[PDB]
């Protein structure tokens, strides 16, 4: 798809059998989730954003769709104000700013 | 121009008649720069991301060039860590995702 910007650019995702709403965020270096289970070891990460930085678990290569394309890749899960796809996933879905 | 994003798709914008390098972010509802002046009136706002909130400058009609591409609206200046170009301005320089 073409996603203009005037609404929130919003998806459905899937993860671990699960729907959930993502916002595609093209300044986010990295996908982060809210608090749910996934399989595996996890590793320490500090993400920063815009109030400052932040711990949260990074899973690698877990299994995610978005809007329907298939992806698999890290995956952090922590305590982020909406589930995000950050670039380490817009980029396995072929995702390309225009304009 | 297509932007990949393998990596963070930085641009120059000038604005206040200063050039800057700026972060094109689907995920940010507005624009929000460093500390710098700009004319005319502003109002106090708080803006909310991964770390929690900061406290920002909220200017009105403010012109900024945008990889050359003039748009006009709202400006936010306050201390993010990054300088971010927003959805209210990707708008209106026709900016989409597209995969
Ligand atoms: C968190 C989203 C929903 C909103 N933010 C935009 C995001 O793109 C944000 C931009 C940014 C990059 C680098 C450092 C600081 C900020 N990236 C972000 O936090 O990356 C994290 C999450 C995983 O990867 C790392 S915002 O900055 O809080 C914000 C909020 C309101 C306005 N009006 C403008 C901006
Ligand atoms: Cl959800
Ligand atoms: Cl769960
Ligand atoms: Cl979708
Ligand atoms: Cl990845
Ligand atoms: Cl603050
Ligand atoms: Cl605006
Ligand atoms: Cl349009
Ligand atoms: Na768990
Ligand atoms: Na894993
Ligand atoms: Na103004």
């Amino acid at each position: 798809p073409q996603i203009t910007l005037w609404k929130r650019p919003l998806v459905t995702i899937k993860i671990g059998g699960q729907l959930k709403e993502a916002l595609l965020d093209t300044g986010a270096d990295d996908t982060v989730i809210e608090e749910m289970s996934l399989p595996g070891r996890w590793k320490p990460k500090m993400i920063g954003g815009v109030g400052g930085f932040i711990k949260v678990r990074q899973y690698d290569q877990i299994i995610i769709e978005i809007a329907g394309h298939k992806a698999i890749g890290t995956v952090l899960v922590g305590p982020t104000p909406v589930n995000i796809i950050g670039r380490n996933l817009l980029t396995q879905i072929g995702a390309t700013l225009n304009f």
